[PDB]
């Protein structure tokens, strides 16, 4: 049980990832939701549905 420096959750990061979504998201989207549970599955959500983020191009990979 080690934790110094600030950082996220390892439950939610597990959760998000239980669901099927790829690790850097869950990370990225509570760092994006202020390490949140509820918002990340929400920003995440907000992804799956096209609104990634404003106008920029978007790796090569089928969706």
């Amino acid at each position: 049980g080690s934790s110094g420096s600030s950082g996220p959750p390892e439950d939610c990061v597990t959760t998000i990832v239980s669901m099927g979504f790829s690790r850097d998201q869950a990370l990225k989207a509570l760092r994006a939701t202020n390490n949140s549970l509820e918002r990340a599955v929400d920003w995440i959500f907000s992804h799956i549905d096209d609104l990634d983020a404003e106008a920029a191009m978007s790796g090569p990979s089928s969706g």
